[PDB]
């Protein structure tokens, strides 16, 4: 007997018959090819393969979600590639396209689709795709809005008073659950760090910040204290001199090595 | 007196030793010379300790009605005369000690205050205050000093009171000790400069004061009111009270 399974001095033996893609021992249908390159449009997100071959996907990232020949596009935003629907041949192994889904230009914004993904506490941008099909993507940045609160060197801030400015580092908009970034201003304030994990606990505002010294230089805190603490137990004795407007007597206060000095008085502390 | 039977007059040199003279036929002596150190009674004049002294001493004879005068004798001296022994070139103007440039005794002519050379102090007057010794003081001796063996003081130096900005003065502001003795001073500037005395009086004292933890030489901006400063130790930031 004979196989006679051929597509045209010693065959597929199919891909196409037990459809009409293409025509079907030296003795020995046609092939309709309208719609075998699709051109997906701007609004396309609905793909169904002829023949019932399966769809083979080669784009930029995974939007697709298929089923059998069928094939949907979910949020494709700025995806490129092809979906080609492919039958394989049981006897050699190889694979016959049928039909070509092509997309050369990158889709524009599909409306529905959220361009903003939340990781962690961070707000992501979705360079690539949207809702589930998403691809994150440089921080978002503050544009406008109502702030509920603002992050900065660890510490969560809600008031301007004892900032340089406002608002700094990354802040949370009441409309989103994510902090979005608005300035990359420095910690080290005038030779001391804000720091998550420090050595002297003071306060900003409201807050409760812990700081580290990069210098020993005499400069200021960029903070106001955290607690005081009254000796009354430290007890205050003192010895004093008549002196003149700033002048001073040869001897340094010998715990605060300064001369203490108040109008016409020199002072001398003694602390227990 | 040989004028009358030569009427022309005589010249002599006077020597480095000569202090005495008498006018011939009773005349009158004139100096015209460079200070006062003659002593005249009569036709006899003395030459009081002329240390330095050049000039002429003319006897000059007079008649009346006629005011004119004949000159009998010149005692002449071109060059100053030397050192005369036993003449004191030293004279006290208060409490400084000050050299004779000219003369001596009665007949000194005041030069500058006389300068130490050497010799065993008994004090140093500076600034209207009195010193014994060298403690508290910039250097040793200082300004006008007075010997042992004299009563006048001698200057030394020229050192000024006013430093840095503070004055020895004799009637000042403050009270303050230089090594033993009470000085007085007063403030030309409001500078944050250093005293040049030690204290008068120490007073010893309530005390009430509140402090904070900050980091090493880091101040908060509170500076305590009645000092004007941040008061910083190691690790703990002070602010007193004083009632
Ligand atoms: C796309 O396809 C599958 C989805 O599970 C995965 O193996 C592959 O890594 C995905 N591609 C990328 C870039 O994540
Ligand atoms: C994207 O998600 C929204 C709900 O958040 C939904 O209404 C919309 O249909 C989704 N779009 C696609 C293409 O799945
Ligand atoms: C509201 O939330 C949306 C999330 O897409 C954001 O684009 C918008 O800017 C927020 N509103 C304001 C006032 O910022
Ligand atoms: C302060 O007073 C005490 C008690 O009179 C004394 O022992 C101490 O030396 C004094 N300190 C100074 C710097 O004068
Ligand atoms: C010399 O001293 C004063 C002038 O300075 C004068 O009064 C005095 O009579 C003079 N002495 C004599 C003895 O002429
Ligand atoms: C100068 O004074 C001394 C001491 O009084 C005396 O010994 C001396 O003779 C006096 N000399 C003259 C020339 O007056
Ligand atoms: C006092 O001593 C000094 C030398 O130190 C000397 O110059 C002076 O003439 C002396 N005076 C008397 C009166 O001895
Ligand atoms: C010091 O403590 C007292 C009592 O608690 C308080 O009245 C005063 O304001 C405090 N001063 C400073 C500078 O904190």
């Amino acid at each position: 007997y004979s196989y006679a399974i051929a597509k045209n001095p010693l065959l597929t033996t199919d891909t196409m018959v037990i459809c009409t893609r293409e025509t079907r021992p030296t003795s020995v249908f046609e092939g309709q090819k309208q719609g075998d390159t699709v051109e997906m449009d701007d609004d396309f997100e609905f793909g169904l393969c002829p023949c019932d071959a399966k769809p083979i996907v080669r784009g930029k990232y995974n939007t697709t979600l298929l089923n059998g020949p069928a094939f949907q596009m979910v949020c494709p935003i700025g995806w490129t590639g092809t979906v080609s629907c492919m039958l394989a041949n049981r006897d050699t192994l190889d694979t016959a396209v049928v039909r070509t889904y092509r997309r050369s230009r990158p889709f524009p914004y599909r409306q529905g689709c959220i361009t903003q993904k939340v990781l962690g506490e961070d707000l992501y941008d979705c360079i690539l795709g949207g809702n589930w099909t998403c691809v994150t993507g440089d921080q978002l940045q503050y544009s406008g809005g109502s702030i509920e609160s603002c992050k900065w060197c660890g510490f969560k801030f809600q008031r301007s008073e004892g900032l340089p400015h406002y608002p700094i580092g990354k802040c949370r908009l009441k409309n989103e659950t994510g902090y979005r970034l608005v300035d990359n201003t420095s910690c080290n304030r005038e030779g001391v760090a804000i720091v998550p994990q420090g050595t002297v606990k003071c306060k900003i505002g409201d807050t409760t910040v812990q700081v580290i010294a990069l210098d020993t230089k005499l400069g200021p805190m960029p903070c106001k204290p955290y607690e005081i603490i009254s000796s009354e137990k430290t007890a205050c004795t003192f010895n004093y001199t008549k002196t003149l407007k700033n002048k001073y007597f040869e001897p340094r206060d010998s715990y605060f090595q300064q001369y203490m000095l108040k109008g016409e008085y020199q002072y001398w502390f003694d602390l227990e």
